[PDB]
């Protein structure tokens, strides 16, 4: 696949597991909506 | 301190760096009223 | 179409523009998670 | 008080009322940290 350049990935700590499922839900879905992004135009 | 349990914390990795600095300022914010949901009632 | 019932809508006042478009992004991709959620199991 | 020009504010319709209330607890908490941006330097 070789890939391109990932955008560079950063962890970041979260206090609370009900949080950390709660953001978890927000970056897939914005991962989601990427995969759909990286669409060619048309 | 002693401190009493504080919330386990979790890792996420966050791909795009501008999504991180996004995801860091919800981060701050939440704990930033956690800080003050700490304050006794009254 | 009839439709079941959809979660109840609700509106939300956002200040900043900016702030605007950036939860627009994260109502959009929940919204997308949810269309894929909408898939039959299997 | 005439006030500054606050951020300009826009309304944003939320599917789910568990959204709703997960999405106000992130705009309250960004609104929260904004009071004391308002904060003068130093």
């Amino acid at each position: 696949k070789k890939k391109p350049l990932d955008g560079e990935y950063f962890t970041l700590q979260i206090r609370g597991r009900e949080r950390f499922e709660m953001f978890r839900e927000l970056n897939e879905a914005l991962e989601l909506k990427d995969a759909q992004a990286g669409k060619e135009p048309g």
